[PDB]
């Protein structure tokens, strides 16, 4: 049902399927399906939720690789950053996301980035799972339109929950 740009392929799912938990970890799988190379440090990615109580959080890139389209490796977790940002305007599903950038990086036509991530509140205390709009349980990444990925800015895959979607698009 979502437009999307056609640079990107994102998939996704959460690797812990319980509704009452106390860390939440988004496993993210970006491919370039341009034939133009991307600059990671212009991506970004959002996670979007409810805090369930606010109180301070943290974010671990627990691991993540650039992988070409024909194998070649490189691991890339200590540029990978997460920033948690209180939204101006929530939604019923969503009062935060957890944004994803990079410091650096390249990905090439064809090659993918992964992503495996995970955060808690720093207390450790619970979160419900069943009230997040990025939410997504699988066995294997998928492709998900309630996580968003920007180029500079620029929203190129997945829907806002508040409703935006891709520049020029419905
Ligand atoms: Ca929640
Ligand atoms: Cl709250
Ligand atoms: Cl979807
Ligand atoms: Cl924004």
């Amino acid at each position: 049902n979502t437009p999307v740009s056609g640079n990107l392929k994102v998939e996704f799912y959460n690797s812990n399927p319980s509704d009452t938990t106390n860390s939440i970890n988004p496993q993210f799988k970006v491919t370039n399906t341009g034939s133009s190379a991307i600059d990671l440090s212009k991506l970004t990615l959002r996670y979007y939720y409810t805090v369930d109580g606010q109180k301070d959080q943290t974010f671990w890139c627990d691991h993540a690789a650039i992988i070409g389209s024909n194998g070649s490796y490189n691991g890339i977790t200590s540029n990978v950053k997460g920033t948690f940002v209180k939204m101006s305007s929530s939604t019923n599903n969503a009062d935060t996301y957890l944004e994803i950038s990079f410091t650096g990086g390249t990905l090439e036509p064809g090659a993918h980035v992964q992503i495996q991530g995970r955060f808690a509140k720093n207390d450790w205390s619970n979160y419900t799972q069943s009230n997040d709009y990025s939410f997504k349980s699988a066995s294997q990444f998928v492709e998900w339109d309630q996580v968003t990925a920007y180029l500079n800015g620029v929203l190129v895959w997945g829907k806002e929950p508040g409703g935006s979607v891709v520049p020029s698009t419905q």
